[PDB]
Parts: C-alpha cells; sequence; structure tokens
C-alpha cells in the first residue's frame, strides 16, 4: 500500500446496531492500542454480507456465528479461526413463547411437537443459534417449518428482533441466542410477564473470530499471532475492556479446538445451507 495499513474488523449483525457499534468501536480502539496499528469497525446490514465482505477483503477480522464462520472459511482459502468466548464452547438456543400462547415448558425434545400450527420466528436465515440448530432440534422431534402456522417460519433477522416479535404477539414463539436472551432479561429489555423460555437446547459450538490469510504481508511478520494474543489477552482491567467483556458476556476469550466446527458444518450440509 502507498498508505499505512488499516485492519477492518466486522461482526455479524446479530443484535441492535447501536449496541454493536458501542462494542466493536471500543474493541477497534482496544486492538489499535494493543497492536499499534490502525483498526476500524466496518458494520454490515445482514449475515451474508459479513461472509461476502470477508471473502472479498472488505473485512480482515470478523466475529462470526458457527454457520457464517464455517461458510467464510470454506469460501476463503487460508482463513484461520483465532478465538471464541468461554461460553461459545457450550452454546445454547432458547425457545421462547408469548405467555398468552398457552405453550408450556418442554421437558424433552419430543415436546417440540407442541409448536406445530403456531406462528414461529427464527432469527437470521444464516443464524446458528437463531435458525440452524433450532431447525435441527425441531427436525429430530419430527417438526419441519412447513408445519408452522402459514406453512413457514418467520425470519426476524436478529436475536433482538426475535425477542421483539414474540414479545409483541406478532409470533407465538421463536428461537434465539441464550446469551442475548439472558443479557436482555438482566438489563430490563424484555418483559418477562409477556415472554418466557419453554426449552433450552443441547450444547453446540457457535461464535468465533475468523481472520483473513496473508495479513503478515500487509502488517509484517508475526502480526496475525500478535492479533490472536491481543484477543486472548482481553481482561476486565480498564473501563474500556470491562465494557467490551460485559457486552460479550464473557470472562475471557479462549483458543478453539481443531475442527470443533465439523458438527456445525455437517448440520449446514444436512439442511442445505452450505453449497
Ligand atoms: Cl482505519
Ligand atoms: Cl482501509
Ligand atoms: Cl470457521
Ligand atoms: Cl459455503
Ligand atoms: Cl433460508
Ligand atoms: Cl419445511
Ligand atoms: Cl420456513
Ligand atoms: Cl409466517
Ligand atoms: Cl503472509
Ligand atoms: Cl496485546
Amino acid at each position: 500500500g502507498p498508505m499505512q495499513p488499516r485492519l477492518k474488523v466486522g461482526a455479524i449483525p446479530d443484535q441492535n446496531p447501536e449496541r454493536l457499534n458501542r462494542l466493536y468501536g471500543q474493541l477497534a480502539d482496544e486492538l489499535s492500542d494493543r497492536l499499534n496499528v490502525k483498526v476500524r469497525y466496518v458494520p454490515v446490514s445482514n449475515y451474508p454480507a459479513a461472509v461476502s465482505a470477508f471473502r472479498t477483503g472488505g473485512l480482515d477480522l470478523v466475529w462470526f456465528g458457527g454457520l457464517t464462520g464455517v461458510q467464510a472459511r470454506l469460501q476463503t482459502p487460508g482463513a484461520q479461526v483465532l478465538a471464541q468466548r468461554d461460553i461459545d464452547a457450550r452454546f445454547r438456543s432458547v425457545f421462547i413463547a408469548n405467555t398468552s400462547s398457552g405453550l408450556q415448558p418442554i421437558s424433552s425434545i419430543n415436546g417440540l411437537t407442541s409448536l406445530r400450527g403456531k406462528r414461529f420466528s427464527f432469527g437470521s436465515e444464516s443464524s446458528t443459534s437463531g435458525r440452524l440448530m433450532p431447525q435441527h432440534f425441531l427436525a429430530k422431534a419430527g417438526v419441519t417449518p412447513s408445519q408452522f402456522s402459514g406453512g413457514r417460519a418467520g425470519f426476524s433477522g436478529s436475536h433482538d428482533a426475535t425477542i421483539a416479535v414474540v414479545q409483541s404477539g406478532a409470533y407465538e414463539a421463536g428461537a434465539l441466542n441464550e446469551q442475548v436472551w439472558t443479557s436482555a432479561v438482566n438489563d430490563g429489555r424484555v418483559n418477562t410477564e409477556k415472554v418466557s423460555v419453554i426449552w433450552r437446547t443441547p450444547e453446540y459450538v457457535d461464535y468465533h473470530w475468523v481472520v483473513r490469510p496473508k495479513l503478515d504481508q500487509r502488517f509484517g511478520k508475526g502480526f496475525t499471532t500478535r492479533l490472536q494474543k491481543a484477543i486472548l489477552g482481553l481482561e476486565p482491567t480498564t473501563p474500556r475492556q470491562v465494557t467490551i467483556l460485559e457486552l460479550f458476556a464473557a470472562k475471557r476469550f479462549i483458543p478453539v479446538e481443531a475442527s470443533q466446527y465439523k458438527p456445525i458444518e455437517k448440520v449446514g450440509r444436512e439442511l442445505g445451507k452450505i453449497r
């Protein structure tokens, strides 16, 4: 570059953009200070745009879901996974229902048959915790979205929006990210008189950082390792890092296990979401 290099950081748009701008904008400044390079957060409008901008070089480092990060790595030779939160090793979805819907707590996966004929919303089409794994667990109970009221599921686009369309009564039930649910309950952003959890899924792996190949050619030998150490180094010490980690709802970032994403890829191929 005739210019000094700049690291472009992105994230799937999985909740309110104003909240994500506070998190990733502060994280860009924190990485900038830790690395002594220019770092900018570049937002995207939907989940596929995160995959595509990563693939084409519009984003260098992205906070992906399970499904989107698998897609981004399959489409981008030499992309690496760098880290995940502590909680991403053992992630869950919550199935929620409007408390007027008559839907009862479910004690087994077989109980998901109760959602046949109901208005049900997934999150993003490409969401792991809001679509893929929920659709997987539904299919094991013998429920397909064809069986919901209207012959299909809603897609709200985000974990926040799934809470909002169940809370409003526009849908009777939905599925979303358990961390976003728990944070919204704790923060007062969900009316727990109107919405309750009917089921928590089995554990699966979900969010992780994926980095583009060849960043060492742009920023110098060792940079990608320094970037991975910067993420794994995040600690609740300064106000800035306390805020970053509270918005992630993590105590720390941890390394991933080699091919811990093979079960998410397998589900993605089973449900036709991976080419
Ligand atoms: Cl920049
Ligand atoms: Cl740039
Ligand atoms: Cl990945
Ligand atoms: Cl793909
Ligand atoms: Cl779809
Ligand atoms: Cl279907
Ligand atoms: Cl559908
Ligand atoms: Cl519908
Ligand atoms: Cl390189
Ligand atoms: Cl560091």
